[PDB]
């Protein structure tokens, strides 16, 4: 089997991407944030504290003839950005882009943190990291991809995120029309539960490529590109007037600037992030100071190849017995 679904930016800055997901019978379609950095499929629901729902579409398990409460199971997750959610668990039928999994754990939120409430466009998350990170207790549950894997034509999914435009998540096949040149594959460590890999270096603008190993994660659920302070400093030094602002929480730059591109290495291959992808707009409405899309990972504890990087590529998440990651230009 295969599936193919369009993923759409939630706003004009590409802060996150939503993908429609059918849950239950009859289908209840929710728009979920596909997150290769976590492993829980959780939804706003009829059980979510009412004051914590503000415009989201909810899953109502009582209206699904295939929903079953997973007795005794609870979940609770805290994300890198400080947000969180928790609740109980159903199993139900879940379909993405025509690919159906029966018996998928659907984690129903009883509580969500303010950042989720305030984002009316995201109805929940669909985790695509390794199932070892799943938070369900006392019996850990499998991700949608893990459940689907054996039925797929090939045990892969691909992320093709757009810049200010829709893109695609495919399951079970590689669309050879969706990229240019070749896909370069690189080793993955699953030791921390992530799609963790080592970039071979970087360049800023038209500058020379610096060969240096950068270990990090491919994370569709993180907006920005978080890299070591040395790398980030080298990038922003090429932007007149750019500075790190403790009050704002990262590098800012004059909105009148033209940003240089940023290149990252995948083996001997190179992915070029255009400068415009690195512009996250005014820090506050009407400001002429703009927020940078490349930020330091110092004190995150890990480098993160978030949407800023991934949307410059066609990315293969290869879930073979030994997982790997593939990147192509597009």
């Amino acid at each position: 089997s295969t599936g193919s679904a369009t993923t759409t930016p939630i706003d004009s800055l590409d802060d996150a991407y939503i993908t429609p997901v059918q849950i239950g019978t009859p289908a209840q379609t929710l728009n979920l944030d596909f997150d290769t950095g976590s492993s829980d499929l959780w939804v706003f629901s009829s059980e979510t504290t009412a004051s914590e729902v503000d415009g989201q579409t909810i899953y109502t398990p009582s209206k699904s003839t295939t929903a079953k409460l997973l007795s005794g199971a609870t979940w609770s997750i805290s994300y890198g950005d400080g947000s969180s959610s928790s609740g109980d668990v159903y199993t139900d039928t879940v379909s993405v882009g025509g690919l159906t999994v029966t018996g998928q754990a659907v984690e129903s939120a009883k509580k969500v943190s303010s950042s989720f409430t305030e984002d009316s466009t995201i109805d929940g998350l669909l985790g695509l990291a390794f199932s070892t990170l799943n938070t369900v207790s006392p019996t850990q549950q499998k991700t949608f991809f893990d459940n689907a894997k054996a039925s797929l034509d090939s045990p892969v999914f691909t992320a093709d995120l757009g810049y200010h435009a829709p893109g695609t998540y495919n399951f079970g096949f590689i669309d050879t029309t969706a990229y240019t040149g070749s896909i370069t594959y690189t080793a993955v460590s699953t030791k921390q539960g992530f799609w963790e890999w080592t970039s071979t270096g970087y360049a800023v603008g038209s500058g020379t490529f610096k060969s240096t190993s950068i270990d990090g994660i491919a994370d569709t659920g993180t907006t920005l590109l978080y890299l070591p302070a040395t790398v980030v400093s080298a990038y922003w030094a090429q932007v007149s007037g750019a500075k790190s602002s403790s009050s704002v929480g990262g590098y800012v730059f004059p909105c009148s600037a033209t940003l240089p591109s940023f290149t990252f290495g995948v083996g001997s291959a190179r992915i070029v992030i255009p400068g415009d992808y690195i512009d996250f707009g005014p820090i506050s409405t009407g400001s002429s100071s703009c927020f940078g899309g490349i930020q330091s990972s110092a004190g995150i504890g890990i480098n993160i190849f978030g949407d800023v990087a991934l949307k410059a590529a066609f990315v293969v998440f290869n879930g073979a017995t030994t997982p790997t990651l593939g990147f192509a230009s597009k």
